[PDB]
């Protein structure tokens, strides 16, 4: 007992722009045998490919459900379960990370957001917690909160009684170790279903409103949504199960290359891969608030996002040798 980071990577297809131009794809996938091909270059008649073995592989044509049913689903259970899961999403910007973790909506109002085909992690995901949960026998309470970094800076992106010039303040937990405190910082209950969406819009706007203010903030932003998850289950015999599930979905800033912390999360995971005795989780906010998920008592996942185009091919492959070399990392929860 230990577990290692699982990391999947996941394709996204073509555009418009690219299909009218009729755009030639340089990767490849093969879900069965877990592997991701990419011409290096020269001709489909003959050349040259680079392959990669994960986990898990999705190719151009997967849909959300797809990615919930196969890697959020079996995650949110041990989340229930009382356990820490932390997904993150990791790849040169335009790649899909958003898409992933929070998903789009459908034109034309042609759907509500619970049924929204087009919809990510993040929703979907504050939409089953309600329909297991209530569904069975459990007294649960549900919170969350959006935290984000910018230039080594913390926002709150759910506080609609703040601004978000204000930035918040990290600290030790002198309780836990691998443990930060980030004085001010909100949690907002979610005391049913049909509040998720409102709350989540929300942040949207303060988002958008951040975007105002720093540049290319959307691209060189980190973002972590926490959903918190207190559960009372009583057993129809009637035994009481008291648990603490936390989920951290994170959306990192785009790979592509100033960022602290960026730079420092691919120092962490080196010297957890080459097994060094320092680890320096503590040269960025990002790795001192998500320390326990690098090396620590929590279940990680990696998503790596890719693109098929071959004016990517460079960005694709540094995406892939790194997503590869994390899948070294050894994490211990229970
Ligand atoms: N898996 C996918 N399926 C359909 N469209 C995708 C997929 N991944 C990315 N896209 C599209 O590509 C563009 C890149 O989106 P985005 O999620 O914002 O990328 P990133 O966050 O990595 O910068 C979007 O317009 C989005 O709709
Ligand atoms: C607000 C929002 C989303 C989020 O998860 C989110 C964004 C910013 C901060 C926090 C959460 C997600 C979404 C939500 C619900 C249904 C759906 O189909 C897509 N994508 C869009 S377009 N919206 C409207
Ligand atoms: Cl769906
Ligand atoms: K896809
Ligand atoms: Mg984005």
């Amino acid at each position: 007992k230990g577990k290692n980071i699982q990391v999947v990577v996941r394709c996204r297809p073509f555009n418009l722009a690219e299909r009218k131009a009729s755009a030639h794809s340089i990767v490849e996938c093969d879900p069965v045998r877990k592997e991701v091909s990419v011409r290096t270059g020269g001709l489909a008649d003959k050349s040259s490919r680079k392959t990669y073995t994960f986990d898990m592989v999705f190719g151009a044509s997967t849909k959300q459900i797809d990615v919930y049913r196969s890697v959020v689903c079996p995650i949110l259970d041990e989340v229930i379960m009382g356990y820490n899961c932390t997904i993150f999403a990791y790849g040169q910007t335009g790649t899909g990370k958003t898409f992933t973790m929070e998903g789009e909506r459908s034109p034309n109002e042609e759907y509500t957001w619970e049924e929204d085909p087009l919809a990510g992690i993040i929703p979907r995901t504050l939409h089953q917690i309600f329909e297991k949960l209530t569904d069975n026998g459990t007294e649960f309470s549900v919170k969350v909160s959006l935290l984000e970094i910018y230039n080594e800076e913390l926002f709150d992106l759910l506080n609609p009684s703040s601004d978000v010039s204000e930035r918040l303040q990290m600290f030790d937990d002198p309780r836990n170790k691998r443990g930060v405190i980030i004085k001010g910082l909100e949690e907002i209950t979610v005391h049913n279903k049909d509040e998720v969406y409102q709350i989540l819009e929300k942040g949207a706007a303060k988002r958008t409103t951040a975007a105002t203010l720093m540049n290319a903030y959307s691209s060189r932003s980190h973002s972590v949504f926490s959903v918190t998850i207190h559960m009372k289950e009583t057993t129809i015999d009637g035994e009481e199960l008291v648990k603490i599930g936390k989920l951290n979905l994170v959306d990192l800033a785009g790979s592509e290359n100033i960022n602290q912390s960026l730079l420092t999360l691919g120092r962490v995971i080196t010297a957890l891969v080459e097994r060094t005795p320092h680890v320096p989780y503590r040269e960025s906010k990002l790795t001192r608030i998500l320390q326990d998920s690098l090396g620590g008592r929590t279940r990680t996942s990696i998503i790596a996002t890719i693109s098929p185009a071959s004016l990517n091919l460079e960005e694709t492959l540094s995406t892939l040798e790194y997503a590869h070399r994390a899948k070294n990392i050894l994490n211990k929860p229970e």
